[PDB]
């Protein structure tokens, strides 16, 4: 599809490289650090790269109107979720610390402009931004203003929304992904389109493309892995009887190993050309491939046609199945063997 | 893609249609009737809806020639393969009775001119040609001149030498499908492309597309629903334990059912627009989105500023972080409160 790449950390990220899968443990901890550490130690266990936290500072992210609106996947405001759940600057540096001492890299996704310079002090390698704020120009701005590249969701917006999003991304001169997602929790398998990701790919052609995702399993990321994702996204946990208005939408590290297997045999399958000539195609083409035999005993002098030639495998005759017709007309210089292909030195 | 349909029986295939697997017990039964009618069976009880044949009559198919020829997967020459696995008349003809009685389509794949005069004999609803007499075109010919619907694989051949092949097909006004295929038996991975598919549909836009397959999992079938494959053919066994050079590559019940449930919900999940405004979406939206709020005190008088304005969750202000800029340079017309949504009454 492409050549688009760049670093996250030492992790080189894009359609020619192995694809990335992010760990979102987001809110999933509840509010624990403790719990966190634990779905942090899960994750590391099943081999993950990536860990992405949700930074929440509710007084920046939310007017006092959020205490009255009700998301869809919970049953009280979106302010009590965020403050019960939201971890301090204290122990966010910790978590970053923590993700790190296990050799993983640690990103987030700020909500708000005092979240986005939080993470500037603490200095992360790149920056997610989620699809809430892809229509969030002013915070763009600022997260572009970084220095670092950016992972862009691309749900609830037009691809004339995201264009003045990426603008803004170019200007500042940072490489920068475009993750197609959905953000129903969870999403139903056909309001995935997972032709959404060649329309991005389609309209910003410098764009590193992957999935964020919020469907019940990893088929949705299959798929885009076979269209050439190269960043899949979805929450994570270390347990399934975990509270928590995303952890049934979320990977555990059983299913994370799966997508990873799956990843990998698709980013090997994926792309390509038919007409490459296969090597290890030759035995079969040897043995498949027909030609041509006489269909007849044919007596020195008569005529070959189509009536007395016909074609049969394996393909070591000296007339392939491709050159059948030519050989009509042409004159039996020896006497010639039903069944026996026909040879250079059959015809005159 | 594309709206593309035909039908095989009663069984609609097309990109608009669920995606068909075709299970290929091919050589499988090793000859005996008995092994053969254990493997429907098990396809049956899988929930299977189409079982594939292989119909070899060694004499029409091969000359002497393919006594000293050894496939890749084999160590004995193709000739003795098929003369110890292949079927009668009568014990084919109970075959496609034994299928049709369990409700399921029985196709064959007929590799001489004999095996094709059998099929029609039989009175099959579609042909399949396999990869080794995709460039055999006195036998496409023969099969086209039936009128039954024909699915070519394509492996081992170029565009341009498929194209002499649909031509043929087109001639005799047959609907018909390509398969994307590689004939290496087991397939690695990387040998797969994918692409293929694009590259067969981007030339033929009136076939239907799937992908004959035989990798040593579902990982590639599932990918190639994701780009828009109809069919998908691989390899079937009733257990994995059995002999025969093909078993290998097989699926046997537990991975059919796999097989089938990925490619329902990839069949849901693919295609689609990247701009479709997705009903569901709504409510995060409307608590996600940002309005323009007062980053400081505005005293009655002031002027409005990328200094004294700010923009927060959630979405229901008067103005869209949207419009953050065009606030600039209005006058407050009532003092405003730091953290306050601007209202349209806040300026003049």
């Amino acid at each position: 599809q492409n050549n688009n790449e760049f670093k996250i950390g030492n992790r080189s990220v894009g359609y020619n490289h192995e694809p990335l899968i992010i760990c979102e443990i987001g809110i999933n901890h509840e509010g624990s650090l403790k719990t966190a550490f634990e779905m942090v130690d899960a994750a590391y266990n099943a081999g993950a790269e990536v860990v992405k936290h949700q930074t929440h500072i509710v007084e920046d992210e939310m007017s006092d109107e959020a205490k009255q609106v009700i998301p869809g996947n919970a049953d009280v405001s979106i302010y009590e979720i965020m403050e019960r759940c939201a971890l301090n600057e204290e122990d966010e540096i910790k978590l970053k610390e923590y993700v790190e001492s296990k050799g993983m890299i640690f990103i987030s996704t700020p909500f708000s402009r005092a979240a986005a310079l939080r993470l500037q002090r603490m200095d992360i390698p790149a920056y997610k931004i989620g699809s809430g704020e892809c229509n969030n120009y002013p915070l763009i701005k600022l997260v572009a203003s970084f220095g670092k590249p950016i992972i862009l969701s691309t749900g609830m917006n037009s691809i004339e929304s995201i264009k003045k999003s990426v603008e803004i991304i170019r200007e500042a001169g940072v490489p920068y992904a475009l993750l197609h997602c959905t953000n129903i929790y969870p999403t139903p398998y056909e309001d995935v389109r997972l032709g959404g990701m060649n329309d991005l790919s389609e309209a910003f052609p410098d764009a590193i493309i992957g999935l964020s995702d919020h469907t019940l399993d990893n088929y949705a990321c299959l798929g885009a892995v076979a269209l050439g994702g190269s960043i899949l996204e979805r929450h994570f946990t270390d347990r399934m009887d975990r509270p928590g208005p995303d952890i049934v939408c979320s990977m555990n590290p059983d299913t994370f190993k799966e997508l990873k297997q799956g990843a990998h045999a698709l980013k090997l399958a994926r792309g390509g050309k038919k007409d490459t000539i296969i090597a290890g195609e030759k035995p079969t083409k040897d043995f498949a491939f027909a030609s041509v035999v006489a269909d007849k005993d044919i007596k020195k002098g008569e005529l070959l046609s189509g009536d007395n030639l016909w074609v049969k495998r394996p393909g070591n005759g000296d007339f392939s199945v491709n050159e059948y017709e030519t050989l009509f007309g042409k004159v039996a210089a020896c006497n010639i063997r039903k069944g026996a292909q026909i040879k250079k030195t059959d015809i005159e």
